[PDB]
């Protein structure tokens, strides 16, 4: 998150911290927000060999008990994710047991309304990744308030698609999600609506976030189905 603050600790109990394991490369990170006390909803790209999850977290170098670092046994990525357009960058995590509910840990369930968000508001982003294009990840769980942007703010992304995804980010500010919040929730008026995806390596706002909207069905088959 560049230009955010760092959040209230737990204020955000859904908010994961995601290790993602591969075979060929060290540990990368993600976010993510639990849906469900097993379920884990973050970015397609985050997939890897293997994650784990810590809940509770938000000094995430400062173990703490309020942390849950749980077993993910089954990533669901989404069937249509696509490496290059980066289309329904959306992955649910099933994590092996269910979280504890704690006051530091609760999931962040969809309301039944799944409107499409239009462009205009702010909603809030958090997460654990790079304050800046040379800064390392945050320790602690940043979040920042971004403007939905009309998609044509996301023009230049050339597979960016209004329908699929928010553009979300004033260019006129350096606030933005960044690498490292892969999969964090943006939460329009605390309802989650977007899943950070990408955006330019030089941290230019706007960067797209999965539309949440969109992926209502498929996050529900998944659900129903594990
Ligand atoms: C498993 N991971 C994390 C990786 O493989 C590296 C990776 C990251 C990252 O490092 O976060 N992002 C997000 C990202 C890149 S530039 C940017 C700008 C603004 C913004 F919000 C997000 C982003 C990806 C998107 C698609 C593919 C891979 C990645
Ligand atoms: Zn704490």
């Amino acid at each position: 998150i560049i230009g955010g603050t760092e959040s209230k600790p737990h204020s955000r109990p859904y908010m994961a911290y995601l290790e993602i394991v591969t075979s060929n490369g060290p540990s990368k990170f993600c976010g993510g927000f639990l849906i469900r006390r097993n379920f884990v909803l973050t970015a397609a790209h985050c997939a890897g060999r293997s994650i784990t999850v810590t809940l509770g977290a938000h000094n995430i170098t400062e173990e703490e008990d309020t942390w849950q670092k749980l077993e993910v046994i089954k990533q669901f990525r989404h069937p249509k994710y696509n490496t290059s357009t980066l289309h329904h960058d959306i992955m649910l995590l099933k994590l092996k047991e269910k979280a504890s509910l704690t006051l530091a840990v609760g999931t962040l369930p969809f309301p039944s309304q799944k409107n499409f968000v239009p462009p205009g508001r702010m909603c809030r982003v958090a997460g654990w990744g790079r304050t800046g294009v040379l800064k390392p990840g945050s320790d602690t769980l940043q979040e920042v308030k971004l403007r939905l942007m009309d998609p044509q703010a996301c023009s230049h992304f050339r597979d960016f698609d209004h329908n699929l995804q928010l553009c979300v980010g004033n260019p006129r500010k350096t606030k933005s999600a960044f690498k490292g919040d892969s999969g964090g929730p943006l939460l329009c008026a605390g309802v989650a609506q977007g899943i950070v995806s990408y955006g330019r390596s030089d941290a230019k706002p706007p960067a797209v976030f999965t539309r949440i909207s969109h992926y209502r069905p498929w996050i529900n088959q998944i659900l129903q189905a594990n």
